[PDB]
C-alpha cells in the first residue's frame, strides 16, 4: 500500500487538532484578560498553560508531521524539530505543580495566602519554568543524542547530501533519556507529587468540616446539659465546654461578641451558686444561636465546598494528562526495555502521538461545564463578538 495513503489520514488528523488546540485555548485567554473577576494568580498559571496548549498546534503538530517522512536534514537541526514538544510538555508540568500547591495554600492557610502569593511573584515562578523547560526539553542537543552514529544506510538510500540524516525521532533521540530521564525523572515523579498534594488537599477540607460540625453539636448538647440540670457544678462545666467550642468556631463578629458576652454572665451566677438564674439565663443562648452563629456555620460550609468543587476541577486536568501521555511513555518503555519485542506497529505509533496531542484540546471544555465564571465570560464573547 503507497505509504502516502495511510499517511493522509494522519496528516489530516493531525490538522484538525491543531485548530481546536489554538480556537479553545485563544479562548481561555480572551476570557481572563476581558473578565478581571477571572484575574486571580490561580488564573495566570491557567494561561501559561493555555499558552503551551496554543504553540503545541502551532508548531509541534507541524513538527510532528514533518519529522514523520524521514526527510533529509543536519542532524542537529533534527534534534529540535523532535524535541521542542518536550518543552512544552515540561511546561504543562510545571503549571499543573503550581496549581495543587497554590489550591493548597488556599485551603491550609487561607489567612496567609494573600499574603504569600501574589501576583507579581507568580509571573516570576512562570517565566522561571518556562526556562527550565526549555532546558529539560533540549538536553539532548548538548551532546545526549545520537548525532555521532548515523545511520548512513538510510541517509544514502534516502538520498541525503552529506553530513545529512535521515530525520526521525527514534534514530536521532536516544531511549534511554526518553526512558529514564524524561519519564521517569521528569515526568512521573512530579506526577505523584501532584497525587500526594491533592490528598492532603481533600483530608485537610474533610477535617476542617467535621472541626465545624463538632463544634456544633458540643454547643447544643451542652446545651441541653444545663436545661435539665441539678448543681451549680454542672452548669459551670456545661458552659465551660460551650466556651471553649465558641472560640474554636471563631477560627459575624457581633453574633460572637454577645455569644462568649452571654456565656461569661451566665457562668458567673453559676459561679455565686444561683443555680437556676444561671439556667434560665442559658436559654437567651439559644436566640443568638439562631439569630447569628448558625448563619456563620452555614456560610463556613457553603464556602469549603466551593473551595474543594474548585480543587476537584484542577485535578481532573491533571488526571487527563496523565491519561493522555502515558500510552506514548509506555511504549517508548517496550521499545527500550524489550529488544526481543516486535517493535510496537506504525499505525499505534500514531494513535498514541496523536493521543497526546489531544490533551491540548480538552481543557477549555472544563473550564465551560464546571467553573460559571468561565462559562458565561465564554458565552458573552460568543454571541457579542463572534455571532453578533
Ligand atoms: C517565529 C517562528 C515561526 C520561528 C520558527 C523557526 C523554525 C521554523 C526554524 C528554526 C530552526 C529551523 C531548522 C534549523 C536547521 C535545519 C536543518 C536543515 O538541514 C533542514 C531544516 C532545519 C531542520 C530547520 C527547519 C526550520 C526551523 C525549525
Ligand atoms: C504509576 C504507573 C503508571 C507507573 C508506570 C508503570 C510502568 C513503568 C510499567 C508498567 C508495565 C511495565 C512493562 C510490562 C512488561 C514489560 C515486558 C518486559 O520484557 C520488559 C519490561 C516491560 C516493558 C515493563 C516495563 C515497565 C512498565 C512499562
Ligand atoms: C496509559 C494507559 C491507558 C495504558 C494503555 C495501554 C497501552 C499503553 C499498552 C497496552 C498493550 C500494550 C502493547 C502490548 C504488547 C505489545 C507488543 C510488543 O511487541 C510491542 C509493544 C506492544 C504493542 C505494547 C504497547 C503498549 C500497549 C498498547
Ligand atoms: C513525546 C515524545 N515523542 C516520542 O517519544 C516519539 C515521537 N515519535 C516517536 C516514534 C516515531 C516512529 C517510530 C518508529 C518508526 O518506524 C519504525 C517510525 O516511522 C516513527 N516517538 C517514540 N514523537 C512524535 C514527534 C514524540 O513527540
Ligand atoms: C483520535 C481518533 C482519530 C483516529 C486516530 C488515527 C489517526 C492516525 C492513525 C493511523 C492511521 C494510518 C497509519 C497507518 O495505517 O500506518
Ligand atoms: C484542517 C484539517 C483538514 C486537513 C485537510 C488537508 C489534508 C491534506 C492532505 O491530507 O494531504
Ligand atoms: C509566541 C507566543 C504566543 C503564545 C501566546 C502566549 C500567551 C499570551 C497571553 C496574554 C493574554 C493573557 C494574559 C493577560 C492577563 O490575563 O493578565
Ligand atoms: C517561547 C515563549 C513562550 C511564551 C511563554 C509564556 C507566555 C505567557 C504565558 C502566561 C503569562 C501570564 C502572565 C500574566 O498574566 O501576568
Ligand atoms: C495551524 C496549522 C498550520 C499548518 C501549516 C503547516 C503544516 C505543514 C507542515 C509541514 C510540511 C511538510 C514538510 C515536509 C518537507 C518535505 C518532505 C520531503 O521532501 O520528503
Ligand atoms: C503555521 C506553521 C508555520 C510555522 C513553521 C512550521 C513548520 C516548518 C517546518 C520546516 C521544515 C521544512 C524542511 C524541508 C527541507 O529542509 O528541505
Ligand atoms: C510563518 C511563516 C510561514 C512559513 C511557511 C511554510 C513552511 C513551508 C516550508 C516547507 C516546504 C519545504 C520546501 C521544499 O523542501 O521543497
Ligand atoms: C493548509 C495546511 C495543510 C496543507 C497540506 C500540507 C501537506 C504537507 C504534507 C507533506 C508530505
Ligand atoms: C531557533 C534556533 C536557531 C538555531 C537552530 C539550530 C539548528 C541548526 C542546525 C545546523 O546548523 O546544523
Ligand atoms: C532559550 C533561552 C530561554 C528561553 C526563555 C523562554 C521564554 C521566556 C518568556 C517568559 C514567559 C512569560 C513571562 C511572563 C510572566
Ligand atoms: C536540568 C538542569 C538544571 C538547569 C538549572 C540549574 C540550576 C538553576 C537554579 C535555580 C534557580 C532557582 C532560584 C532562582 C531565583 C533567583
Ligand atoms: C525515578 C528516578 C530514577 C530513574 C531510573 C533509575 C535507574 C537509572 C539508570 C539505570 C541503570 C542504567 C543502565 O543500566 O543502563
Ligand atoms: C502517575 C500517576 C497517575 C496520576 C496522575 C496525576 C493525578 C493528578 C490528580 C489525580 C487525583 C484526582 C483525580 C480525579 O479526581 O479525577
Ligand atoms: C491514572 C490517571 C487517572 C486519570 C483519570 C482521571 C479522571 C478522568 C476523567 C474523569
Ligand atoms: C511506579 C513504577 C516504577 C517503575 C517500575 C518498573 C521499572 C522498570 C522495570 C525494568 C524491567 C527490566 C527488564 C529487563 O531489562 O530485562
Ligand atoms: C487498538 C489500540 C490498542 C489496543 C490494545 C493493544 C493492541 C496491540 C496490538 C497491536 C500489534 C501487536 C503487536 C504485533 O502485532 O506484533
Ligand atoms: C479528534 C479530536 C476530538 C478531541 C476530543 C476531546 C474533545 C471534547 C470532547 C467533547
Ligand atoms: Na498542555
Amino acid at each position: 500500500a503507497p505509504p502516502i495513503m495511510g499517511s493522509s489520514v494522519y496528516i489530516t488528523v493531525e490538522l484538525a487538532i491543531a485548530v481546536l488546540a489554538i480556537l479553545g485555548n485563544v479562548l481561555v485567554c480572551w476570557a481572563v484578560w476581558l473578565n478581571s473577576n477571572l484575574q486571580n494568580v490561580t488564573n495566570y498559571f491557567v494561561v501559561s498553560l493555555a499558552a503551551a496548549d496554543i504553540l503545541v498546534g502551532v508548531l509541534a503538530i507541524p513538527f510532528a508531521i514533518t519529522i514523520s517522512t524521514g526527510f533529509c536534514a543536519a542532524c542537529h537541526g533534527c534534534l529540535f524539530i523532535a524535541c521542542f514538544v518536550l518543552v512544552l510538555a515540561q511546561s504543562s508540568i510545571f503549571s499543573l505543580l503550581a496549581i495543587a500547591i497554590d489550591r493548597y495554600i488556599a485551603i491550609a492557610i487561607p489567612l496567609r495566602y494573600n499574603g504569600l502569593v501574589t501576583g507579581t511573584r507568580a509571573a516570576g515562578i512562570i517565566a522561571i519554568c518556562w526556562v527550565l523547560s526549555f532546558a529539560i526539553g533540549l538536553t539532548p542537543m548538548l551532546g545526549w543524542n545520537n548525532c555521532g552514529q548515523p545511520k548512513e544506510g538510510k541517509a544514502h538510500s534516502q538520498g541525503c547530501g552529506e553530513g545529512q540524516v535521515a530525520c526521525l525521532f527514534e534514530d536521532v533521540v536516544p531511549m534511554n533519556y526518553m526512558v529514564y530521564f524524561n519519564f521517569f525523572a521528569c515526568v512521573l515523579v512530579p506526577l505523584l507529587l501532584m497525587l500526594g498534594v491533592y490528598l492532603r488537599i481533600f483530608a485537610a477540607a474533610r477535617r476542617q468540616l467535621a472541626d465545624l460540625e463538632d463544634n456544633w453539636e458540643t454547643l447544643n448538647d451542652n446545651l441541653k446539659v444545663i436545661e435539665k440540670a441539678d448543681n451549680a457544678a454542672q452548669v459551670k462545666d456545661a458552659l465551660t465546654k460551650m466556651r471553649a467550642a465558641a472560640l474554636d468556631a471563631q477560627k459575624f463578629r457581633h453574633g460572637f461578641d454577645i455569644l462568649v458576652g452571654q456565656i461569661d454572665d451566665a457562668l458567673k451566677l453559676a459561679n455565686e451558686g444561683k443555680v437556676k438564674e444561671a439556667q434560665a439565663a442559658a436559654e437567651q443562648l439559644k436566640t443568638t444561636r439562631n439569630a447569628y452563629i448558625q448563619k456563620y456555620l452555614e456560610r463556613a460550609r457553603s464556602t469549603l465546598q466551593k473551595e474543594v468543587h474548585a480543587a476537584k476541577s484542577a485535578a481532573i486536568i491533571a488526571g487527563l494528562f496523565a491519561l493522555c501521555w502515558l500510552p506514548l511513555h509506555i511504549i517508548n518503555c517496550f521499545t527500550f526495555f524489550c529488544p526481543d519485542c516486535s517493535h510496537a506497529p506504525l499505525w499505534l505509533m500514531y494513535l498514541a502521538i496523536v493521543l497526546s496531542h489531544t490533551n491540548s484540546v480538552v481543557n477549555p471544555f472544563i473550564y465551560a461545564y464546571r467553573i460559571r465564571e468561565f462559562r458565561q465570560t465564554f458565552r458573552k464573547i460568543i454571541r457579542s463578538h463572534v455571532l453578533r
